[PDB]
C-alpha cells in the first residue's frame, strides 16, 4: 500500500516500532509445527500472534514468512503450497494492521553458494523473485531479509526483490556471531560497505545475539552506511536449560538498551528469537515518540569478498596471473571449461602476498558465459581474496557483477564516454568500483596528455556522480616501444597529490624484453615513491615480491 518514498518520509519522522519474534512465540499457543505451515494449517494462531504485537505498539509487524522461499520449503515436503502460504500469511498480517505497516519477511535458504553448497547465483536470485512476486502482488508496504549468514545469497534476494519492484521498501539484514562476522566471514564494514551502494533503502543486523552484544556490531554498521537502519536483538544469548533453548533478557533489561541504539541513529527497533509482546509493550513505553539522529558515514575505498575487506590505505599487490594471455595451456583449459587449473592459480598467488586477483577470460567470444559467471562466484570463497574482473565485453561484464560475492573492482574503463557510461551504470546497479585507464582511442605518449585524460575522466565522473568508486591507471607502456617511463612516473605522482589510488599493469613494462623481472622492479620502487598505491603484477615473481617488501619497510610503511 505504501512505497518507499513514503517509508522513507515516515522513517525521517520518527523512530519506529517493530514487533517481537513468531516462531519462539507458536509453541506457547501449542502449536511446534513450521511456522510457516500454520498459514495453512492454523491461522487463527498467526492473527492472535500479529495481534499481540500490534496490541503492545508495534508500528510495524512482519509477515509470517521466514522460511516460506521454493529452496526452504522443499526441505519440508511444502514447496507446491509456497503460494498459499504466502498469500494467507500477508492476509493474515494486513487483517491484523490495520493500518500499521506489514513488510513481507523473507529468510535465507539454508543452502550454501557453490562451491561451500552447490547453488548458483542465478537460481538463489529465481528463488527470491518468486516469493517476492507474491508478497508486492498482495500489497506489502517493504521487504525485509532476515538473518542472512551469506553475502552472495544476500546479493541475489535484494536484486531479485528490485527487479520485481523498484517501488517497494527494502531491507537487508545479516546476523553476526560473537566475534562480528557472518557464517562465510563477512564483518560488519564489509556488509555496509557492500551494500550502501546497492538500490536497497536500510540495512540492519537480527538475531545470534541480544543487545549488549550487538551494540558494538551496529556501531560498526552505523559508520559506513547512510542508510536506514534496523535492528533486532534478540532477548538475550540463546542460552539451553532444563532440555532446550531459552532467551533469558527480560523486558527491562532489554528496554534499557533503547537509548543507545537511538544515538548510534537507528531508525525501526525491534526483537527477534525470544523476544515477547511484554518485551515490545515496554519498548513502547520507552521509544516514545522520536526523531531520528543525523548522521556522517565515513568514506572509504575498499574492495571485499566474503571474508576480506581490502583497503587501499596500504600498497595493495594485485596478482595477474589468472589471465590466458601467452598461456597456451591455461587458455585451452578455460574454453573446455576447467575450475580446478584457475583455482589453483588463485591459491598460489595469495598464499605469495596477493590481496586481490585480477580475473580475465582472454577472447570473450570463446567463452562459455556459464564459465564466467561460476569463475567469478568461486574464486572470492576459495582463495579467500577480491577480485578486479578484466573483462571487455559490456554483456559479460554485467554477468559477472551481478554474481560476484562483494564488491569488486572492475578492470577498467578508458577515457571514452560511452565506454565509461556503460560501466558505470553496471557498477551502480551492482555494486563495486573502477580503474580508470587514461587513454582514449589512442595511447598518450607524455605526461601532458595524461593530465588531459585524467582531467576528462574527472569531468565524466563529476557527471554520474562516481568521483569516489575509482582508482586510475596511467597506462605503463613497453619501454621496447618507447614507452617513456618517466611520464608516467610523472602522471602517478600527480595522481597521488590529488589524492586518488593509482594501479600500473607492471609486466607491460618489460614484456617483450630479457631481464623484464629487473626493469618490473626498478619500475615498481620508483612507482611507490611516487605514491602508486597498487600494481596488477606477478606475485610468483620472488626477487620482485621481496624487494617490493623492502620498499615498503625502507620508506616505513611496514616492518
Ligand atoms: N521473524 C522470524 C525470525 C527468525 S530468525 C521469527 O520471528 O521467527
Amino acid at each position: 500500500m505504501r512505497n518507499r518514498r513514503e517509508v522513507s518520509k515516515l522513517l525521517s519522522e520518527r523512530v519506529l516500532l517493530l514487533d517481537g519474534a513468531y516462531g519462539t512465540e507458536f509453541m506457547k499457543y501449542g502449536y511446534d509445527d513450521l511456522p510457516e505451515e500454520l498459514n495453512i494449517k492454523a491461522p487463527d494462531v498467526v492473527l492472535k500472534v500479529h495481534r499481540s504485537y500490534i496490541e503492545s505498539g508495534s508500528d510495524v509487524i512482519l509477515t509470517n514468512t521466514f522460511g516460506a522461499t521454493r529452496m526452504k520449503l522443499r526441505k519440508h515436503g511444502l514447496e507446491d503450497k509456497l503460494d498459499p502460504i504466502v498469500r494467507n500469511a500477508v492476509r493474515i498480517a494486513r487483517r491484523a494492521a490495520g493500518e500499521k505497516l506489514v513488510f513481507g519477511d523473507i529468510g535465507p535458504t539454508g543452502e550454501l553458494p557453490y562451491p561451500l553448497g552447490s547453488t548458483l547465483f542465478e537460481e538463489f536470485y529465481e528463488n527470491f523473485r518468486e516469493t517476492v512476486e507474491i508478497m508486492v502482488e498482495e500489497g506489502v508496504d517493504g521487504i525485509i531479509f532476515e538473518t542472512f549468514s551469506d553475502i552472495l545469497e544476500l546479493k541475489a534476494a535484494v536484486l531479485a526483490a528490485r527487479e520485481v519492484s523498484r517501488d517497494v521498501f527494502l531491507i537487508a539484514h545479516m546476523t553476526f556471531d560473537e566475534k562480528g562476522r557472518s557464517l562465510t566471514g563477512t564483518d560488519p564494514a564489509n556488509f555496509a560497505i557492500t551494500f550502501d551502494e546497492l538500490d536497497i533503502d536500510a540495512l540492519g543486523i537480527n538475531c545470534s545475539l541480544g543487545p549488549e552484544e550487538i551494540l558494538p556490531i551496529f556501531q560498526e554498521l552505523s559508520q559506513y552506511t547512510d542508510k536506514f537502519l534496523v535492528v533486532e536483538p534478540n532477548a538475550g544469548k540463546p542460552i539451553v536449560e532444563n532440555g532446550k533453548t531459552v532467551y533469558p533478557l527480560k523486558p527491562h533489561d532489554f528496554a534499557v538498551h533503547i537509548d543507545s541504539y537511538y544515538e548510534l541513529g537507528v531508525n525501526i527497533f525491534g526483537g527477534c528469537c525470544g523476544t515477547t509482546p511484554e518485551h515490545v509493550k515496554l519498548f513502547r513505553k520507552v521509544l516514545g515518540n522520536r526523531k531520528p539522529l543525523q548522521r556522517k558515514k565515513k568514506r572509504i575505498f575498499a574492495v571485499s569478498s566474503p571474508s576480506k575487506l581490502v583497503t587501499f590505505d596500504h600498497f595493495v599487490v594485485i596478482g595477474e596471473r589468472i589471465n590466458p594471455a601467452g598461456r597456451k595451456k591455461l587458455w585451452a583449459e578455460m574454453q573446455k571449461g576447467n575450475e580446478e587449473i584457475v583455482i589453483k592459480e588463485a591459491k598460489t598467488q595469495v598464499e605469495k602476498g596477493a590481496e586481490v586477483l585480477d580475473v580475465n577470460f582472454g577472447i570473450e567470444s570463446q567463452i562459455d558465459v556459464r564459465y564466467v559467471e561460476k569463475i567469478v562466484q568461486t574464486l572470492p570463497y576459495v582463495s579467500n581474496v577480491p577480485l578486479s574482473l578484466d573483462i571487455q565485453n559490456v554483456d559479460l561484464t554485467e554477468r559477472a557483477l551481478r554474481a560476484y560475492p562483494g564488491r569488486s573492482l572492475f578492470n577498467s574503463a578508458k577515457v571514452d564516454e560511452e565506454e565509461l557510461e556503460m560501466k558505470i551504470n553496471l557498477l551502480k546497479k551492482y555494486g563495486g568500483t573502477l580503474i580508470v585507464l587514461l587513454m582514449g582511442k589512442d595511447v598518450p605518449k607524455s605526461f601532458e596528455e595524461r593530465k588531459e585524460y585524467f582531467e576528462k575522466a574527472l569531468k565524466i565522473l563529476e557527471r554520474h556522480d562516481f568521483s569516489d568508486r575509482v582508482i586510475f591507471d596511467p597506462g605503463v607502456l613497453p619501454l621496447g616501444a618507447e614507452g617513456k617511463p618517466v611520464e608516467v612516473l610523472k602522471t602517478i605522482e600527480f595522481i597521488s597529490s590529488k589524492g586518488f589510488n593509482t594501479t600500473v599493469g607492471l609486466s607491460n613494462l618489460s614484456f617483450g624484453l630479457p631481464d623484464r623481472s629487473y626493469y618490473n622492479t626498478a619500475f615498481l620502487v620508483l612507482g611507490i615513491s611516487k605514491g602508486l598505491s597498487s600494481a596488477i603484477m606477478n606475485p610468483l615473481d620472488e626477487t620482485l615480491m621481496k624487494t617490493l617488501n623492502a620498499t615498503l619497510v625502507i620508506l616505513e610503511k611496514k616492518e
